[PDB]
DNA sequence: GGGCGGCCCG
DNA sequence: CGGGCCGCCC
């Protein structure tokens, strides 16, 4: 029952991490989405900042016009190769396709893998979210819109490896994908705020819970951080650097587990629980890894 | 053929 | 870490 402990014995069974990008790593293909052009993605409102964020947060329904080559973004959050701006719509899943992978699942070469994204939730009035997805899979995706409503942003992700044989690469029964949940902050408080959240596993998909980590499963079905783990207004006066770094020891804080025996299938969002009128609370990075923030 | 892996080279 | 060319395999 120590911190940064599953109560579960874990194995990375599958490594999906910096060591599988390669030279050759990128997105080869897009399918299934209008593509927002680079010149529109990269406007902002009158009065904001220029971050990727801040880029992301504004309603793109109705202005992606673009193709795969202007979609192109550069961005320092999304890596040195940059990535590519596209507009998600409810019943439109999009489909990321990453080649020249060197990932392993027991010793079994992957060498590809299909990234699907669905948005299942948007605060915006056209009711779409923008994405940003990265050509370095481990930084994976960027996803955001306008908040209009008290909605959630919330986006499905399933995920596909191939191995070299063009086959998918599943996993064997007794040997689980294991991989990270991380960095899901949250400013919740008794009236404001917001928390990054995943749920809605896929079929035989389950959340671990983290010794130590402030991230459950809470009644609406969600994983988050009910208080504020963000700003030190919270019970455990967390401010958002006290943990919410790439391998910084309590990481844990805001992190889980997903431990898959078949295909890996979740969502992740962002939750007001309802509440419209919460600053810069629509847009997130999400990144896949098994950087488990556990042992 | 086109996409994608595994090569080479450099 | 770029680029080409030669595999093979959707
Ligand atoms: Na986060």
């Amino acid at each position: 029952n120590e911190n940064s402990y599953v109560n579960e014995a874990i194995s990375k069974n599958l490594v999906f991490d910096q060591s599988v990008v390669t030279k050759d790593t990128k997105i080869s293909s897009i399918k299934g989405g209008k593509f927002i052009k680079a010149t529109d993605f990269n406007k902002v409102n009158a009065g904001d900042s220029k971050d990727i964020f801040t880029k992301l947060r504004k309603d793109m329904g109705g202005k992606a016009t673009g193709n795969f080559q202007n979609s192109f973004v550069k961005e320092a959050n999304l890596g040195s190769n940059g990535g590519y701006a596209v507009l998600l719509e409810k019943n439109k899943p999009v489909t990321v396709t990453y080649t020249g992978l060197n990932a392993s699942y027991l010793g079994r070469k992957i060498t590809k893998a299909e990234f699907v994204y669905e948005l299942q939730s948007s605060p915006s009035q056209s009711g779409t979210l923008n994405a940003v997805f990265s050509n370095d899979p481990i930084i994976t995706a960027f996803i955001g819109t306008n908040r209009v409503n008290g909605k959630d942003v919330k986006t499905r992700l399933t995920i596909k490896f191939f191995d070299a044989s063009g086959k998918e690469v599943l996993p064997d029964k007794d040997s689980p994908f294991a991989y990270a949940l991380s960095s899901l902050n949250s400013s919740l408080t008794n009236k404001g705020g917001h928390a990054e959240f995943v749920s809605d596993f896929g079929a035989n998909n389950a959340f671990k819970y983290i010794n130590g980590s402030y991230v459950k499963k809470q009644a609406d079905g969600k994983f988050y951080s009910p208080e504020d783990i963000d700003y030190g207004t919270g019970p455990s006066g967390l401010k958002n650097s006290d943990w919410d770094a790439v391998g910084h020891k309590n990481a844990y804080f805001g992190s889980g587990v997903g431990l898959a025996n078949g295909r890996i299938s979740f969502s992740f969002g962002m939750t007001t629980k309802g509440k419209s009128n919460v600053p810069v609370s629509s847009a997130q990075w999400f990144a896949f890894s098994t950087n488990l923030n556990a042992q």
